[PDB]
């Protein structure tokens, strides 16, 4: 099914296990999640009896609400395996970015950064900005894995499903 819930209250069943998106607005987060399946508020889907795909609101005085929303839900869930935080390779690592990888990383959660619209830079930008993002990342002390994403291309979409094969198995 799919699901949408207004907070971390009315989630359904902390049971089983599930893998939240993250990233902010126009990071190709609905982009990457509809190359999965083809099926603010908190969207899940389940893609199986009990395996969940959890879709977080972007975070793209007011702004300080949210992004403490997001920390509970990281800190809290207990069948949370694992993050997918999409950014877009142009721009990559803003400070909310930052924030959601060592929330996670301090909660003991698995991280996968996927850096979207790879498409956008050619061969040897893109890999420049991947080798940036990959070094940058072991600050976090974490299990920060990154990969380069393109939503039109289809590239990086097979190493997404594993890593989530590996997280629900």
């Amino acid at each position: 099914f799919v699901m949408s819930a207004p907070d971390i209250r009315h989630l359904p069943s902390d049971t089983g296990i599930e893998v939240a998106f993250a990233g902010r607005s126009n990071a190709g987060k609905s982009s990457a999640l509809n190359t999965l399946t083809n099926q603010q508020l908190i969207n899940l889907f389940e893609v199986a009896d009990g395996k969940r795909l959890v879709d977080l609101p972007g975070y793209g005085e007011m702004k300080r609400k949210w992004q403490r929303a997001l920390g509970e839900y990281l800190e809290k869930r207990q069948s949370l395996q694992g993050l997918v935080v999409l950014m877009d390779i142009r721009h990559p690592l803003k400070d909310l970015d930052q924030q959601m990888i060592e929330w996670a990383v301090d909660s003991n959660i698995a991280v996968l950064v996927l850096l979207t619209k790879a498409d956008k830079l050619a061969s040897g930008a893109r890999k420049a900005q991947l080798n940036m993002v990959r070094e940058a990342v072991l600050a976090f002390n974490g299990d920060v894995q990154v990969e380069t994403f393109s939503s039109l291309k289809k590239q990086g979409v097979d190493k997404l499903r594993q890593k989530l094969d590996t997280w629900f198995s």
